[PDB]
């Protein structure tokens, strides 16, 4: 009854959101310029949400046929925008492509649909700049694995209406996912800045020798990143004294302490690089094979997290 969603680029954030979508009941169309990523993505989404229902992993109360039943292939762009109310793109990270296909879907577009950009760091003001359905535009960057990462982060054009953003976190919220505002662009949005604030200091302590990366990588798993799966880290200082007031009377001055000791941003040399790759590869080495090994751990994990969050 409502327009369905479609996904520009059948690739892996498109297949995901495919999934998610059909988990919420909508009727799903996957666009992508080569016909033949259509096909695999149809294929590959078939496969996984078997492996899904196996491992009790599925979302929702559809069943596997229900949910494939309503996501279809459509070729051609035209015929897949009209009446859509919703269309999440995932063509590679490249301004310019980004904006040539928002050009040309400007040009075909009705004055309902929302456009949304699965990008993880091009800004809202060059992706929509000069666009006449600007008003429908914003980013919705999710996390890979979406299926098992809840965050969306939702970033909005300076002209992007408030209804886009009230429908578009709406929206999100029917198919499971937990999206949250940005209400200004910056570099990285939110989640990248938090994640390079970290890396920047991991790669100086690692290039230092206070601890080896294999360690550094403990200090979080079995620390830090405990309490990070259930609470940030604004709450956390709550909770670790009497109130928020309390921690920054008792700590704030050893964090400036603290921060005043920081080297300078690093260069992230190849020869830092290769050294850091060097003491990752002990434990993961770098082929295929290993990668992909330690990767279905991981997301086996995540899974296993997000079922856990979910009882909670
Ligand atoms: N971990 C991730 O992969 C991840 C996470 C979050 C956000 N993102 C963002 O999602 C977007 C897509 O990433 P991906 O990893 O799924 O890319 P991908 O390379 O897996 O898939 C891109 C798809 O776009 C198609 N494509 C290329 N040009 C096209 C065009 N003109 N029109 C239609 N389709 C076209 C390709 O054929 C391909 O199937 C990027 O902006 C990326 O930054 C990726
Ligand atoms: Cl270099």
């Amino acid at each position: 009854m409502a327009g369905c969603v479609v996904i520009v680029g059948s690739g892996v954030i498109g297949r995901s959101w495919a999934m998610l979508f059909a988990s919420g009941g909508f009727q799903v169309k996957l666009y992508d310029i080569e016909q033949q990523q259509i096909r695999n993505a149809l294929e590959n989404i078939r496969k996984e949400m078997k492996l899904l229902e196996q491992a009790g992993s599925l979302k929702g109360s559809l069943s596997v046929e229900e949910q494939l039943s309503l996501i279809s292939g459509c070729p051609n762009i035209q015929e897949a925008v009209e009446g859509a109310m919703h269309i999440q793109e995932c063509v590679p990270e490249d301004l310019e492509l980004k904006k040539k296909i928002f050009a040309q879907l400007d040009s075909i577009i009705d004055d309902r649909v929302i456009l949304s950009s699965s990008t993880s760091c091009l800004m809202p003001s060059k992706l929509f700049a000069g666009l006449v359905h600007v008003k429908q535009c914003i980013v919705a960057h999710p996390v890979n694995p979406p299926y098992y990462i809840p965050l969306v982060e939702l970033v909005p054009h300076p002209e992007t209406a408030p209804t886009t953003v009230d429908r578009t976190h709406a929206l999100m919220k029917k198919i499971g996912q937990c999206p949250m505002r940005v209400q200004k662009e910056v570099a990285g949005f939110v989640l990248n800045r938090l994640q390079y604030a970290i890396i920047s200091e991991a790669w100086r302590l690692v290039e230092e020798g206070i601890v080896s990366p294999s360690d550094l990588d403990l200090v979080m798993s079995e620390g830090l990143g405990m309490r990070y799966a259930f609470i940030g880290p604004l709450e956390t200082m709550h909770l670790n004294a009497e109130g928020m007031l309390s921690y920054c009377d008792r700590y704030s001055e050893g964090i400036k302490h603290v921060l005043q000791t920081f080297g300078p941003i690093p260069e992230f040399s190849r020869a830092t690089a290769e050294k850091v790759n060097q003491d990752m590869c002990m434990k993961v080495p770098d082929d295929p094979e290993h990668l992909a090994a330690r990767r279905q751990w991981r997301d086996e994990c995540l899974m296993r997290l997000a079922k856990l969050k979910s009882q909670v």
